[PDB]
């Protein structure tokens, strides 16, 4: 992907492809997840787990809805 801004997302203070919202269910402290579309949902998963110090656990979670972003019903649909 080499294209210019066309709805890219800022998370605190960084810009990204498609970045999520993420609550562990606290209010507080509350996460993002920036996603760039050539990357792998895991990876990109991995990456913000790691770099928060989230646990492994979450790597699922995370790395699912980033598929989601790329997948059908989330962004491809699929509605008959």
């Amino acid at each position: 992907a080499n294209q210019q801004t066309s709805g890219k997302v800022l998370y605190e203070g960084k810009e990204f492809d498609y970045v999520f919202s993420i609550d562990v269910n606290e209010g507080g402290p509350s996460y993002k997840l920036p996603y760039n579309t050539s990357d792998d949902p895991w990876l990109t998963a991995y990456n913000f787990l790691q770099k928060n110090d989230l646990n492994p656990m979450f790597l699922d979670q995370v790395a699912k809805f980033i598929i989601d972003n790329t997948k059908g019903q989330m962004l491809g649909l699929g509605n008959p």
